[PDB]
């Protein structure tokens, strides 16, 4: 039943949200530590590897990786 | 240590990828069932609610929701 499938989507979104929040926190901590050290951003190596990993899902996986990296980089209040 | 934080990112990405794959499968199944019934797409209600849920993360959360919905909708081979 389609509505039963939708209930599961909502449960999956709970798990995903929990993980994405944790990931964003870890990402932000890396960003701060890096900037505190004057460390070089790892765009061509590590970030590219994150993108490649999610590429498994096709082109939309690349966009997902990009968004997860973005969540790590801060926004203004 | 920053590199230890990076190791955790990679572990979080494993969990997230597993979940996103499952979500995409459930989403695709909904899409098919809906189109098999001539069912109306729930953009204004349900999809908006998914977007609102991820909005917790700020504007980038809205984009994350959009991408997860997109993963459900198919691409060509």
């Amino acid at each position: 039943e389609i509505d039963t499938l939708r209930e599961e989507i909502d449960r999956l979104d709970a798990e995903i949200l929990a993980l994405v929040k944790r990931r964003a926190e870890v990402s932000k901590a890396i960003g701060k530590a890096r900037m505190a050290s004057g460390g070089t951003r790892l765009v061509h190596s590590r970030e590219m590897k994150v993108i490649e990993r999610y590429s498994e899902l096709g082109p939309d996986g690349k966009d997902l990786a990009i968004l997860l990296l973005r969540l790590g980089r801060g926004r203004l209040g």
